[PDB]
């Protein structure tokens, strides 16, 4: 039995993550990584008995670059999530050649995730360098920094420690659960 807490003491509910998810996602977006392109996908699922279970990897309509990859139809995703009663628990994306780390845009993106949902996680694939990582912002020091950060330019550095890695064991907990990929493209 694990109880995890935030930098400021808020308790963190567990997130159950399918062991298959990471490689399945890497497979689904292989067309972009072999083409050296960033591909993101949304981690959805249910609140059941005070924990979150990730049940769906939703791949949104998106615009992929070598360095970022936002969603480009937020409405089709919301329809889909509303239809199937699916909360957002985080997201995952590929760094095709780059290392395993949270880029500057990656922290601004995750910031609005972790604001909606304190437990939210960002998963990062580095398929060339053969690494992955599950990250979150520091709560509150790191959210504070990124909410105050209206500074410009998309690789802009950040003051002090901004993000960290969900720990092992943690509030993220890998299990052998079934998995559904939903490709919205
Ligand atoms: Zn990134
Ligand atoms: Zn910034």
């Amino acid at each position: 039995k694990i109880h995890a807490y935030t930098e400021g003491g808020k308790p963190l509910r567990t997130i159950y993550l399918p062991k298959l998810l990471k490689k399945v996602f890497l497979d689904v977006v292989k067309p972009n990584t072999k083409k050296n392109l960033e591909t993101c996908g949304i981690l959805c699922g249910k609140l059941r008995q005070n924990a979150f279970f990730i049940t769906h990897l939703v791949i949104p309509l998106q615009e992929a670059t070598s360095d970022a990859c936002g969603t480009t139809d937020e409405a089709s995703l919301f329809e889909f999530q509303d239809k199937h009663n699916l909360l957002t628990l985080g997201w995952i994306h590929t760094h095709p050649t780059q290392t395993c780390f949270m880029s500057s845009v990656d922290l601004h993106t995750h910031c609005s995730y972790q604001l909606m949902l304190p437990e939210a996680i960002a998963i990062v694939m580095a398929p060339s360098k053969n690494t992955s990582g599950i990250f979150r912002l520091l709560d509150p020091e790191g959210l504070q920094t990124i909410v105050k950060c209206r500074k410009p330019g998309l690789f802009h550095p950040h003051e002090g420690k901004v993000y960290t890695m969900v720990a092992q064991p943690g509030h993220v907990r890998e299990i052998n659960s079934k998995l559904q990929v939903v490709d919205l493209r």
